[PDB]
């Protein structure tokens, strides 16, 4: 049985994105837009009022399997967007003029193991010759800069750049689906946890975006609405230097892609439970999340 306010395990999140979206067919449809690597169905939701070529935002959580509140923030999104659809004006709006592109999972296998066998498991679940050691960061795997910094070129390690980039059956379908739709979309939004940040370009390197003074900008005013229901304190910046050099990540390879709005979230907490956010701070830590989500949306708006 699934629920907003505790974790789900994989099955019952497969069934949700089916059942969510049989019951608002009005502004969900739901694809697969490639399998991983032990062949989980990758589903997509797109949420929105359908009509002709409608911009659209791009949101994917669970990257990382460890992540659990990224997972829960993409499912909390889809409700959101679907009850108060009508009813609050802003979300009104929002899905009458653009589409939201929810990816509720990429890493679907290494999720699984978190529930099975390792819950503090980060990378893919796919093979390396030559080792028993398994995975691929998902977020070292893509073609910004790749395995130049922040990288790992051992399989071993938790940030194993992949044997190429876009190795991974997974980051692959996520890129081949955001290089066949890069004219409608405009925002890329990558959910992880945790720290409590907005990051922007550039992790691959220590040059900052040309539109540095505006993502800054942007940034600063999304976490001060955040931090307007419980006083939860962000910070933001460029990711090279607000977190450590890394190369490889889908927020940098985004952007350079031509989305000119592209962040990496990092949500609930600062590290007193981390990873192991309690399932009794879910909803305050989606609710305030969705408010800089909305900010960043609206502003969005604003170059269509
Ligand atoms: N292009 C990017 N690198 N963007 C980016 C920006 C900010 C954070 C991140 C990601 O960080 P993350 O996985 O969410 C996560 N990082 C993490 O688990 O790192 C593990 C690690 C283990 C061994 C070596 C190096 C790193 C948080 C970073 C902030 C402190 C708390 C943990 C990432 O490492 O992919 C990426
Ligand atoms: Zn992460």
């Amino acid at each position: 049985g699934h629920s907003y306010e505790k974790y789900n395990n994989w099955e019952t999140i497969e069934a949700w994105t089916k059942q969510v979206t049989s019951e608002n067919p009005d502004l969900i449809s739901r694809t697969a837009i490639g399998t991983t690597f032990l062949g989980n169905n990758i589903y997509l939701l797109k949420v929105g009022k359908p009509g002709p070529n409608k911009p659209a935002i791009f949101m994917d959580c669970g990257f990382h399997a460890r992540e659990w509140i990224s997972h829960a923030f993409c499912q909390w999104f889809v409700r959101e967007a679907v009850l108060t659809y009508g009813y609050e004006s802003h979300m009104t709006e929002f899905l009458n003029k653009l589409d939201f592109y929810v990816l509720p999972v990429l890493n679907i296998d290494g999720y699984i193991y978190t529930w099975t066998k390792n819950r503090m498991w980060r990378k893919t679940r796919s093979t390396n010759a030559g080792t028993t050691c398994i995975g691929t960061d998902p977020n070292r795997n893509f073609d910004a800069g790749w395995c130049t910094t922040g990288a790992s070129t051992d399989p071993c390690d938790e940030t194993y750049c992949g044997s190429a980039a876009e190795s991974e059956k997974e980051t692959k379908a996520l890129a081949d689906f955001i290089r066949n739709n890069l004219s409608s979309i405009k925002a890329y939004l990558t959910i992880h946890s945790y720290s409590q940040m907005i990051l922007y370009p550039y992790s691959y390197d220590y040059k900052l975006p040309e539109n540095n003074a505006e993502l800054n900008n942007l940034a600063k005013a999304a976490v001060k609405e955040l931090a307007t229901l419980y006083g939860t304190k962000y910070t933001y910046g460029p990711g090279a230097t607000t977190i450590y050099p890394a190369a490889g990540g889908s927020d940098d390879w985004a952007y350079d892609q031509g989305i000119k709005y592209s962040f990496t979230f990092e949500l609930r907490d600062k590290g007193r439970y981390g990873f192991i956010l309690p399932e009794s701070q879910i909803q305050a830590t989606c609710e305030e999340t969705m408010l800089a989500i909305k900010y960043v949306t609206n502003y969005v708006l604003g170059h269509l």
